[PDB]
DNA sequence: ATTGTGACGCT
DNA sequence: AGCGTCAC
């Protein structure tokens, strides 16, 4: 009752780019604009790998994974946009600044914490304080939650859907409590407008479009950002997550889309999060792990503690490459040519690294993969990176595998390698 | 023959 | 430190 804390303390938002590598390349390009289209990564392999896939494009079946050869038996007009290579593998740096656009705009809103290539949490519960204060008790219209979704909403006792759109919103709005500055709802109905202005401004100043959740804890707000993609934004209140939860299964909810999930989903013989209120905080301990445990008994009653961290930069700058079946190095020639492939793409995002952000890495990860073995990794090692140089942080790598290989003729390389993996870490100012 | 990332937990 | 999980 009056001691039970709610997980109602703060305003998060999740803001997730719709499409991402593919609205870059439909920026730069306006011939694909408003068509199937979908990014691929090579080309001689099935067409290529599709990385990301426009929203016109998934009406047709079309999904990431697929091979470019295979998407387009779905969809023949499929236009195709291809990853830009430079010393033999796919190079990424076209999409990582435009993130660095993105992510620079949020910024100035709040503090935000990078969660991927396109998408940040950010912290609006100051904001909110602020913009309530400035308000001074006027109602919020309509007008300034043009395509905000209230999760639950309308209920109780139009066939379009920005009326429906429109109708949950309405009952939203006439429901709250404007008076109380503390109000929950209130805050985070104030954080959807912030959203709003947040979500113009990086359309207006980058073309890109995205959704966002907004919620009290950053697992809600990433599941309500899904809801509504895409272009749209949804406010998962305190109050809603009984019914959310109730047909919502396991796997949807971020870091249960695995092992632990299927786990949970087996050992207590349920299929939703809502089912995991029947347990005490002991039992999901008891199953689970203390953390984990105690995650999951606040976790399904809508309540996270984990903080929004202030981090707007990648903590890891990393380089890989696979190479798969008839293709796996064989030869010492081949692991040093692409070893330093691999250094020489990494000294050039190092120093523009260091450059742009004072810092400097100081350790060197080189992780290998071998014929056969079913992991990801078979093999990480680190070693000292004291000087950005290509040429240095390949010998480096290779005399940190070099052990690896089991073929007694040097020459030769024993087992194949099947991917090469080079990443600075240990970050230090500068 | 998914690929190229990147954060964080465990021991 | 080196390995595993999870999601982008
Ligand atoms: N498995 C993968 N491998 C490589 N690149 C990937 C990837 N998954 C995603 N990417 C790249 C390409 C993606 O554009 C980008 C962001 O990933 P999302 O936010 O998961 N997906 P998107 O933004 O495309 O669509 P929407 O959010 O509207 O559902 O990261
Ligand atoms: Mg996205
Ligand atoms: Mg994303």
């Amino acid at each position: 009752g009056p001691h039970m804390a709610t997980g109602q303390d703060r305003v998060v938002a999740l803001v997730d780019m719709d499409c991402f590598f593919v609205q870059v390349e439909q920026r730069q390009n306006p011939h694909l604009r408003n068509k199937p289209c979908a990014v691929v990564q090579y080309k001689s392999w099935k067409g290529g790998g599709i990385i990301a896939v426009s929203y016109e494009a998934r009406a047709f079946g079309v999904t990431r994974s697929m091979w470019a050869d295979d998407a387009k038996k779905l969809c023949p007009d499929l236009l195709l946009a291809q990853v830009r290579e430079s010393r033999g593998k796919a190079n990424l740096t076209k999409y990582r600044e435009a993130s660095v656009e993105v992510m620079e705009i949020m910024s100035r809103f709040a503090v935000i914490e990078r969660a991927s290539i396109d998408e940040a949490y950010v912290d609006l519960t100051s904001a909110v304080q602020e913009r309530l204060q400035k308000l001074q008790g006027q109602p919020i219209s309509a007008d300034l939650l043009p395509s905000t979704y209230i999760e639950g909403l309308p209920q109780g006792p139009t066939v379009q859907k920005e009326g429906m759109r429109k109708q949950g919103l309405f009952q939203w709005l006439d429901s709250l409590q404007i008076d109380n500055l503390t109000s929950p709802d209130l805050q985070l109905t104030v954080g959807a407008v912030i959203v709003e202005e947040m979500r113009a401004a990086i359309e207006r100043e980058t073309g890109f479009q995205c959704s966002a959740g907004i919620s009290h804890n950053k697992v809600l707000a990433k599941l309500a950002c899904g809801l509504n993609k895409p272009n749209r934004q949804t406010l998962v209140s305190h109050g809603s997550v009984p019914q959310l939860f109730s047909q919502m299964p396991i796997r949807k909810i971020r870091s249960l889309g695995g092992k632990l999930g299927a786990s949970v989903i087996e050992i207590l013989g349920i299929e939703y999060m809502g089912e995991l209120t029947q347990f005490t905080e002991s039992q999901l301990q008891s199953h689970f792990g203390e953390k984990n445990g105690s995650w999951l008994y606040a976790m399904c009653r809508g309540i996270e503690h984990d903080p929004v961290k202030p981090r707007q930069l990648p903590k890891t700058i990393g380089c890989s490459k696979n190479f798969p079946g008839k293709t796996a190095l064989a030869t010492r020639e081949q692991v040093q040519w692409w070893l330093l492939q691999l250094a020489q793409e990494l000294e050039e995002r190092l120093t523009k690294d260091r450059n742009d952000n004072d810092r400097v890495a100081t350790q060197l990860v080189v992780s290998i993969r071998v014929q056969g073995d079913k992991r990801l990794s078979s093999l990480r090692r680190c070693c000292a990176l004291t000087r950005y140089d290509a040429h240095k942080m390949s010998h480096d790598a290779f005399t940190v595998i070099k052990n690896c290989n089991t073929s007694g003729i040097q020459t030769e390389w024993s087992p194949p390698l099947t991917m090469l993996f080079l990443c600075a870490t240990k970050f230090s100012a500068s």
